[PDB]
């Protein structure tokens, strides 16, 4: 069987920089028309000039013939000038801005201390129509890791949305039934992205019969009941949830070690993985919208013009993707997948 | 400068492995503990007396001269174990207790028990003979969330088993929950528990926040802070049916820092000092000796040790790496400075 | 090593009658606590009195100490009175009723002409909670033998189940990926039995490098892909598939001849054969459920109280089993098997 | 009764066996057929000229006086066969053709060809000399389903071989599929095929429905009815590159009715009348003579027979059994009434 869809987009991806970038860009560019490129580089993307330079590094690494456009984001920080974000948006450089968890001790050039501290930039985004992408977790030491997303909803997301009622918000990589229900019952200004790992697995898959660092990502995999809620949300054809891989590559040496980094390198296997989930939920009819229509509609962008075909032909995901000095282990490395791109 | 002198402790739950690993890890246990309950989950489980005698000899071969240490062997319960094999090992002074591993609950447990009914005849003989039952109390069904496995075992397996065999001595090994803490606290004199240093010292956030830490990954898995606090309060209260059991379970670095890391903390090198730290933090040093050196022997009907061990509140760093023949071993709290250390 | 399981049951067996019954019963009674005894004698079991008499001839032949209970079935025929099955069921004589393939030219006292013809009895079964055991094949002359099972699913099973939605149905001796999927994707009122031959072999084993009538049975062995679907179904731990040997003995003279009868005499070697299949599939943890728990659960009967132990002692299956005038050739006759009962 | 007179036919594919079996079966072929292609798969395959001459003499010894019959011998192809042995036999009038049996494809085929590359020099010499290649077209890999073996052979072996040797005469023996029927129908003048009576009269249901019938078991195996219909349609069209080849392959009853029955139908006694029946059913009796007596000779470049055989639509029963020295032989359609019979 063949599954033909309009060329999809990836509404949440990390392309890194330098040699990493050169290696990972092709996995996104071959398949996706556009991708929302997250801004969390060593020196975060907090200026139009840096965004332009990063965009060109990305373009330099796209293989010949890939019809790919990187959509850049601004990393919100306490010290960010609202005029810088405005300038970048007005010039087509910034498509959106990303809010990472607040911490009172974060350096002002590297993050936000509180939503209060950046209300002027948020208000400017509301004025201009700039989408706010949110990593919705509280990161206070006394909050259990598994409760961080639910806590954010109540302490940060709801009060923020109640104030900036015309602000477009994407609740990124949702992982709980709490978020699924909040987004489901929300208004037209609220959307969400969902990763392939949060649909395919739960915390047992990461911790039962051994510990699996390649399944370790943030927000952390939750209880089976949460996974079930996310699968049911996409299976329903809900129009405000769309594809965001959160492909977040780290070298093998940084994953398989005493303190492993959070992040699943899923760009090489994500699309076929989502196809598998939709098939298992008897929801293939809703697959195209999730991958290729819902995100564009929410962002006010046109759907892609070309097509991508997936075939139910069993292929094996490589165990390793070579980098210059180390390697990347892809999501589902070594496994035989049911759907592959034609 | 502060010195804490206690009667020589015992480790009521340890894994010594075999071969080169055994030679490397045995000394960390034998130097400090008078006796240790040696778990039977080897590649080929210890299910016969001859296997247990051979293994014990490999253990003795690796004990340095001068170490007052006696390994207490255990029998790995299986569905088809003949009650007579355990009984003669018990009479021959080979088996001190029998260990119940639910199949696939942890390391080398594919041969574990699949139902209590299947081993009921063995359990009944154990009850007659006064042989203690050591239990890894976790259900293993795929639909049960990992953090719920111990609590579920209490309701579905432990309680019914105890209602059947009312005179069987049971040790709820390495308790990790408030559920088990309360169950044991409110249980009768035939019920005891062991508690590891990691379940007192950490909770799941310490294994998952700011990075994933395979060296803190063990089974039963570290739980929510509320459980950790219940365990700390239990030991701080001087509860007499909870005692030292490290569950030291070493795996080489290559089996830990990999795509599918094995469960187990190699805590033998730092456990006693870690327990000391917890008791101090709970203002319960008055109950420390009992936990380490009296509660276990009393429950097992064994004499208390006659030698001594001194701990000093002098900073010492746990090694970053322990060499093996073709890999390395990472100790629990590797490279970290610890508050209390055992004086040589 | 040793595999200890709760005493199993055989949910589909043919014990024949007379001298053959005296010979074959011990192979079932020694190992199984209970068995569903098929009703296809020369004069089929279609009355309570005939089922009571046959049950006693079976009990007469059980060696001392076996503790075996035959569970009797009623052969469904166009002429059967619903009240006769009801009586037999209330009196504990009939445990279930068996539906053999329909044929418009079958004698009314020997079979069914169509499911329509027996709806009143099927409706009575549904009302009372009597399980329907189905030999699911269409036997029309223009249907290829390898297609008979699939054809039955679409033309008879699905419409029957859509109407009698509260009727418990056991799809007997399934042999196709079609049936495996149908049952797997079914509701709690649908179960299946699987023979050792359908797990161990495929049609090549019966027809390549010689023709092997001792592997000839109905439904016929299918292509390797079907055998693989059956092995994957039991290896998954699927709770609605259970042990049914379909042991169907015929004398050597009736098997090795110009027109050989269908049926494998597998009672003597079935349990060890299943153990080997589960071992090959790295699925021994599910072996007990298949043999001793799933069937009792579906039928609403208690699990057996005793145990059976299988050991890796490689023993040989006899070349034959003596009868009065001829002999029986067991399944895997003369072969060395990996697992045997202790 | 309708009388059908045809030019004396030939059987382009027969197994005469050896010893007592040969003495019993040769007469069934020699009485009716002017010539027969005698297959080389004896216990010790016919791979040398001297072996062929000796065998041919044993065949002649068994031919009744008055039977106008000439056995045409074949060389069993093997990986190591020297082209010179086949060439000399061809020139000496011993070998009419060479038969390719894929290793383990059928009866006495363990010494068969394992790769077309291994015998390429022989095939190239056959091409230059005009020696036809007779092929048992089935792959033998264990993973390939028996019903797909013929179709797979066309794609993986036959087509590449024919593309390599464009002037080699090839007979696709006993075709059983629509795949092969269409391949031959659409092929060039260097390709032909033989068709047995069983593949025209029956499909796999006839062998497996309501009982298992080893006497209908042959290789290539009977296929689905759609294949049978493609074969009947092919011959009914009067297609000129398909001709009579019974593949009469006798086995004693003890070798057929047993736990592992041999492949082969003993159809020589009833074949011609059986073909007559099929052609009649297809309203194709006008093409019957060509199928039986002209198409093969034309492809092989041999003259048509000069004698005659008459078939009458008088029903006769095929015997239930044929006596042998220490067993019995069951003929194709044993004990059945047949519509057409050859007139003595
Ligand atoms: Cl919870
Ligand atoms: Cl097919
Ligand atoms: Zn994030
Ligand atoms: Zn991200
Ligand atoms: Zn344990
Ligand atoms: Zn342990
Ligand atoms: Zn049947
Ligand atoms: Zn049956
Ligand atoms: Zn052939
Ligand atoms: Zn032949």
């Amino acid at each position: 069987q063949v599954l033909k869809i309009r060329r999809p987009d990836d509404w949440h991806v990390h392309l890194r920089d330098g040699d990493m970038l050169k290696t990972v860009v092709p996995y996104t560019s071959e398949i996706y028309g556009r991708a929302i490129v997250m801004p969390n580089l060593a020196s975060p993307i907090t200026t139009v000039d840096a965004a332009i330079a990063y965009r060109q590094r990305i373009l330099d690494a796209v293989p010949a013939g890939h019809d790919f456009t990187p959509l850049m984001t601004c990393y919100l920080t306490d010290s960010l000038d609202a005029d810088e974000l405005e300038r970048g948006f007005h010039e087509g450089v910034f498509t959106a801005a990303k809010l990472y968890p607040a911490n009172a001790t974060t350096n002002s050039s590297h993050g936000v201390t509180s939503v209060d501290a950046i209300m002027p930039v948020l208000e400017r985004m509301e004025k201009l129509g700039i989408p706010l992408l949110v990593h919705g977790e509280v990161t206070h030491a006394d909050v259990d890791i598994f409760d961080r997303e639910a806590r954010f909803i109540d302490t940060v997301m709801e009060p923020l949305r109640q104030r900036l009622t015309a602000l477009k918000v994407v609740f990124e990589h949702i992982t709980t039934k709490d978020a699924a229900q909040y987004v489901r019952d929300g208004n037209d200004y609220l959307a969400a992205t969902i990763t392939p790992q949060h649909l395919m697995f739960n915390r047992n898959d990461m911790l039962v019969g051994g510990i699996r660092p390649h399944l370790y990502c943030l927000p952390i995999l939750k209880r089976n009941i949460h996974q079930q809620a996310l699968r049911e949300l996409v299976a329903s054809g809900f129009t405000r949830a769309f594809l965001g891989t959160d492909s977040a590559p780290h070298s093998r040496h940084r994953k398989e070690t005493s303190c492993g980094c959070a992040g699943c390198f899923n760009a090489p296997s994500a699309l076929g993985s989502y196809a598998a989930v939709f098939e298992e939920m008897n929801a293939l009819a809703h697959f195209e919208a999730f991958c290729s229509l819902n995100g564009p509609q929410f962002y006010g962008l046109p759907m892609n013009t070309g097509w991508v075909e997936l075939v139910r032909d069993e292929q094996q995901i490589p165990g390793n993707i070579a980098l210059a000095d180390d390697s990347l282990v892809p999501f589902l490395a070594g496994e035989t997948v049911r759907w592959s791109v034609k």
